[PDB]
């Protein structure tokens, strides 16, 4: 609770740097195949959002790693030349660089 104002200001900054959304809602078997079988533990801004409303990060830590955790599930599935890694391989580094 003293950190929720902190995430919500966080979480705006880390979209603004995905204008296209890609990082919005749950990504699913159908627009990725295979998707469930290689990625074990998904996340997306729209859940990480919900979290913080229903105060389950309980450190900015955890709200970190649940940040990393989305672009390096993208980094994983994504091959390296796809605009979907590259995006992922940005914002993590320049996200950490504004939270740490």
């Amino acid at each position: 609770t003293p950190i929720q104002q902190l995430l919500e200001h966080f979480l705006r900054q880390l979209q603004r740097k995905d204008p296209h959304g890609f990082f919005a809602f749950p990504v699913t078997d159908a627009i990725a195949p295979g998707y469930s079988m290689i990625i074990k533990h998904p996340m997306d801004f729209g859940t990480m959002k919900d979290k913080i409303v229903a105060n389950e990060y309980k450190s900015v830590t955890e709200f970190k790693a649940d940040f990393k955790l989305m672009c390096d599930n993208a980094m994983t599935y994504n091959r390296p030349d796809t605009v979907y890694y590259k995006l992922a391989k940005k914002i993590l580094h320049a996200g950490f660089k504004m939270m740490s």
